[PDB]
């Protein structure tokens, strides 16, 4: 096939519709994409196979709203010839499986890059769907190996483009690609779960020039921080775009002389200018100075919700004015609300248009278990909170003295988009396995020690029982805890201290030593140098892919804050609200023309040569 | 200028001036073979250091706010009040609990002359919340910086 | 495998802890050996099928 196209044949005159169906018609049968052909006109009932139910099976194989252009262009229904034959007869060659064939047409095709980035998405989206299910045979581990080759090669040819020109190789990420539903290629990159794409040198700088929307690429956190708040201060100390770049060529004009005698990535791509409210909405618009007016307003709640948890929550009487509520309650009211409605219009703005799949992909990360958790947790302390009875008053502000936990530890997402704070980060959680290990094995011992320590200080039936349950149970669990942290009670488990610790057994006075003395070299002097241990043989191993991870969730970050509201975080509920005015009305690309496309391909095409 | 709040001021700038004129002595210790190089893989190991205490203050003071909210209520019988006791309160006790200073006899029902007297159900709450701060500050954090700086010290 | 001695091979805990002490939930919930291989091989049966027609 490969000698064939080389020396005589053009796929242009070659590929028709018929043939295109006759290749789709004669798959093998051991191939992982015949169920799920046959499944596909299994229902509907349809005898014949046809490009709509190709369509079909690419498009469920590409669960983010993909649409395969067999569904809509007319030329795949039933002469001119096809739009694309290289990319479709590509498609058919690594649904099947083919390794050599695939290679073969992906060589010899417009887009390499995007091609090599949805034949990953296919080829390891349809491995997991071989493994899970019973009713297709399992040759998932050769569908990865296969999804990994096609990895290297989107990564090989980025490499290839950053090293010709590193500009428009962070151009080529952001096309707009008309052959792969509207969809660009880091989107492409991030569907497939690349992380070797994500982090390579083009990709980062990218999305650091893209944190830096339509603003100069040095300014500050504190130049920002004040121009936030004042507004005057906006056009002559905040640099952008269009200044820099006309420096940059302003300069270059003059190295060649003699020595002798909504429109953000259109505005960073192009040669566009700022006027003067231009470049106010535009510096709001940016999602680093999103984040500077986030964290000010997080700030500003913490020592809100801090202040009335520590000093005035007083509890509900009818009598007083308002219910005796202190305003600085209703601001908080006012804050949790805001940030309740973040996460609904968070919940709102995933990929999948179903509720359950926005549901299912919006818990995918563990922050918004903690974000509902602790909103739920609030809306409960409140609602507990007005019936006036002392009981249930001193279960709304634990529960909210309770809450500021969740709260502040939140915070640690902000903190990570530090690069040396970040990567710590995960690999923390990546050592909460062992942790949870050594708490298993240590709690048999502190439980085995415990029983034993409490049946011989204080006897069962007689003069020493303690005659209480609730206490025996706990102290089991108390005592041996303590005992770990060098907290040793020596003269408790020995005869002393009976008014305090209780009246302890004669033979309970001698045994309770040796007993501990036993339990702390297995607990101090071998479990806890052991968790030591463990960590330091697993830190090295976790510090190489810890870093990618950060890496890769850097595309979330930038994402998230690109869609949040303009408004800063004291008006930003104001700011909200246009968005739902936009939503009841009814991003991250640029559109090239068809002369700049052109040029686009054949350069990446020589790229991949 | 003879006078009692000013010269207090004197003694004790002079009295905590004395620090770094002794720690300014480790640079002529740096001449030797083997300390030199000590001094200065201390000061690259510093970086790792205060990434440890930036995490570690963000657990500290919510541990500290719950601990002192639930112990003391905000206004009523067990309010304690006074603004500057509570603020340094906050970030004192759950500092002192890492190295070991447990203190399980004030947190709960105890020395109600010395610590303050505490709220009923902040006397069951106190060790309970103690317990899962003592997990994740000394079996986490400390043996995961004993990882860090293995890790660094070889490098550097 | 043969830990799973004639039981289907992923059969959970806490379905085997029901079906332990209540033994009319025994052949409901808990499939066989023989119940999978059916199943494979009847698709592997229809897989050999044409395409088309
Ligand atoms: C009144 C006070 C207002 C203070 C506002 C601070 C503004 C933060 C933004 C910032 O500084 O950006 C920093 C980014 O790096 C980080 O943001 C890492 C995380 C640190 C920021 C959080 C600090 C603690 C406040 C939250 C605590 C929460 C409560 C915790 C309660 C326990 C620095 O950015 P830059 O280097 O200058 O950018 C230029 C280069 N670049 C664009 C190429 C990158
Ligand atoms: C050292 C590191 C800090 C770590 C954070 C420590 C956590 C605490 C800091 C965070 C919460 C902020 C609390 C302080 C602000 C309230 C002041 C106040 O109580 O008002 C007082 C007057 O005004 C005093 O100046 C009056 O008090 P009131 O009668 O009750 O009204
Ligand atoms: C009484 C009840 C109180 C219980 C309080 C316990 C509160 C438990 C809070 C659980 C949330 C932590 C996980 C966050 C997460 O989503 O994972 C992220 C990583 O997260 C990290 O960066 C490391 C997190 C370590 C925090 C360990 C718990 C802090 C306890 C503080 C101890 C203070 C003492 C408390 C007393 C990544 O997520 P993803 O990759 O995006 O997916
Ligand atoms: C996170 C911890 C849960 C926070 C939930 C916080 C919500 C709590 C809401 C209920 C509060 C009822 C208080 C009460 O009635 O006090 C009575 C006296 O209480 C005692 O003297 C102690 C009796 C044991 C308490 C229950 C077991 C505690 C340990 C296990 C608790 C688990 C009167
Ligand atoms: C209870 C609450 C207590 C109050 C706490 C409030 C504290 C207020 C804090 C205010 C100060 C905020 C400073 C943030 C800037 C950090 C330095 C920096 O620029 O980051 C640089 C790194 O730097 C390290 O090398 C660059 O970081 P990057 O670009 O992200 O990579
Ligand atoms: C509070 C009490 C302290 C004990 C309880 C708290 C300690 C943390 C609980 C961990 C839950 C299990 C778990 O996450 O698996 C972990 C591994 O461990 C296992 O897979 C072993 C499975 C047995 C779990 C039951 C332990 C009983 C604890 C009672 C022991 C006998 C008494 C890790 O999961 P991962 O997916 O690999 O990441
Ligand atoms: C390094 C530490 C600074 C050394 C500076 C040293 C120079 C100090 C010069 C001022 C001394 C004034 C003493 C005084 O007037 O005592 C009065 C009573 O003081 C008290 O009873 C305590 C009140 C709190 C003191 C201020 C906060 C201390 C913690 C935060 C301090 C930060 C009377
Ligand atoms: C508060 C104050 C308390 C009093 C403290 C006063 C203590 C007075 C101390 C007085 C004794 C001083 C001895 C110095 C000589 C060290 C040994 C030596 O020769 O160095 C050799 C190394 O040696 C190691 O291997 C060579 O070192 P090099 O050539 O540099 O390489
Ligand atoms: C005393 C209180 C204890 C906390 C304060 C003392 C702890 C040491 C302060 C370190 C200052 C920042 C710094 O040096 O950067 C360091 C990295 O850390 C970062 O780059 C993160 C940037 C956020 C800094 C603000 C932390 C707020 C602490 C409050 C946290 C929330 C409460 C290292 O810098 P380097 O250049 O890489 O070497
Ligand atoms: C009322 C309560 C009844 C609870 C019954 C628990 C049933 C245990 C069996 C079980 O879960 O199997 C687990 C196996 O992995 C293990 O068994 C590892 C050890 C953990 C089990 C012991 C838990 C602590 C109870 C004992 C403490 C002793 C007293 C300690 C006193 C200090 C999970 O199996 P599976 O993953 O679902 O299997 C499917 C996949 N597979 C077949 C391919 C493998
Ligand atoms: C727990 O209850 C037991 C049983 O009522 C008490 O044991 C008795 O104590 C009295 C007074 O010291 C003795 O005269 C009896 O001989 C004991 N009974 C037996 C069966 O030996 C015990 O005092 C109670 N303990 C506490 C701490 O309250
Ligand atoms: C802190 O101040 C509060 C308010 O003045 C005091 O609370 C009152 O204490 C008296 C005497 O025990 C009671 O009769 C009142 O019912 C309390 N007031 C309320 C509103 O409940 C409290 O005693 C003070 N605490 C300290 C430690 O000085
Ligand atoms: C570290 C090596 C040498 C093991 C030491 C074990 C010691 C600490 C253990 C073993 C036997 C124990 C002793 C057994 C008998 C007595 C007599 C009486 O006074 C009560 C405690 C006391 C004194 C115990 C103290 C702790 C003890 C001495
Ligand atoms: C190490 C493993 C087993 C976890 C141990 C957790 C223990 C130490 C925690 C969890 C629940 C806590 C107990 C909760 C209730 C009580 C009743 C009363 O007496 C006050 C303290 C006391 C007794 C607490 C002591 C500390 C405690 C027992
Ligand atoms: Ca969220």
């Amino acid at each position: 096939a490969e000698l064939f196209l080389q020396n005589g044949l053009s796929m242009r005159e070659f590929l028709s519709l018929d043939i295109l169906c006759k290749l789709y018609a004669e798959v093998p049968g051991n191939t992982t994409i015949k169920p799920l052909l046959q499944k596909e006109m299994g229902k509907r009932q349809v005898k014949t196979i046809d490009m709509d139910v190709v369509g079909e099976v690419i498009e469920e194989l590409m669960g983010d709203m993909f649409e395969s252009y067999y569904r809509k262009d007319g030329h795949y229904f039933g002469i001119d010839p096809l739009p694309t034959p290289y990319l479709d007869v590509f498609l058919w060659a690594v649904l099947c499986n083919r390794r050599e064939l695939a290679r073969v047409l992906w060589e010899a095709g417009r887009e390499p890059m995007a091609a090599a980035l949805m034949a990953s998405r296919l080829l390891k989206r349809m491995a997991s769907r071989a493994q899970e299910d019973n009713t297709i045979t399992d040759i998932s581990s050769d569908l990865y190996d296969h999804a990994r080759l096609f990895e290297e090669r989107a990564v090989g040819v980025l490499d290839e483009c950053f090293n010709e020109n590193e500009t428009l190789s962070q151009t080529l990420l952001v096309r707009e690609l008309d052959h792969y539903s509207r969809m660009t290629a880091l989107e492409l990159a991030v569907s497939a779960e690349s992380q070797d794409f994500i982090a390579h040198t083009s990709c980062q700088v990218l999305l650091t020039r893209l944190w830096m929307g339509t603003m100069a690429m040095n300014t500050r956190w504190w130049k920002v921080l004040v121009c936030l708040y004042l507004p005057v201060l906006i056009f002559p100390i905040i640099y952008f775009v269009p200044d820099e770049q006309h420096e940059r060529q302003a300069a270059e004009r003059e190295h060649q002389k003699s020595l002798n005698q909504d429109d953000s990535m259109e505005v960073i791509m192009r040669n566009k200018k700022l006027g003067f409210c231009d470049r106010i909405m535009h510096f709001y618009s940016a999602p680093f100075s999103k984040f500077v007016g986030n964290v000010v307003g997080y700030l500003a709640f913490i020592f809100l919700y801090a202040y009335v948890v520590l000093f005035n929550f007083p509890r509900f009487d009818p009598a007083k004015t308002l219910g005796g509520i202190h305003p600085t309650e209703i601001v908080l009211y006012f804050w949790v609300f805001t940030i309740l409605i973040e996460e609904i219009r968070q919940l709102a703005a995933k990929p999948p248009k179903y509720i359950k799949d926005k549901v299912s992909v919006y818990f995918s990360d563990t922050w918004n278990f903690v974000d509902i958790f602790s909103l739920t947790v609030f809306i409960i302390a409140i609602i507990l909170r007005f019936f006036t009875n002392s009981r249930i008053f001193t279960a709304s502000r634990i529960i909210l003295s309770l809450d500021i936990i969740f709260f502040i530890v939140r915070s640690l997402q902000i903190f990570s988009v530090n690069r040396l704070l970040g990567p710590k980060l995960v690999m923390i959680q990546k050592m909460m396995q062992d942790l949870a290990q050594f708490i298993i094995i240590l709690a048999v011992f502190t439980i085995a020690y415990g029983i034993a320590l409490h049946a011989v200080m204080f006897p069962s039936p007689g003069i020493y029982a303690r005659n209480n349950t609730w206490v025996t149970i706990t102290s089991v669990v108390q005592y041996p805890y303590w005992q770990m942290y060098g907290e040793l009670f020596l003269d408790e488990i020995q005869g002393e201290k009976p008014k305090e610790f209780g009246e302890v057994d004669p033979d309970g006075r001698w045994l309770s030593p040796l007993l501990l003395a036993i339990y702390m070299v297995f607990t101090n002097i071998l479990l806890l140098n052991l968790l030591i241990a463990i960590f330091n043989y697993t830190f090295e191993r976790v510090q190489e892919d810890s870093d990618k991870v950060w890496k890769f969730q850097r595309y979330d970050l930038v994402q998230e804050y690109h869609s949040r509201p303009v408004f800063a975080p004291p008006l930003v509920l104001l700011g909200h609200i246009l968005i739902f005015i936009r939503w009841v009305w009814r991003t991250m690309k640029i559109g090239l023309s068809p002369a700049e496309m052109e040029q686009m391909d054949n350069w990446e095409f020589q790229a991949a040569e």
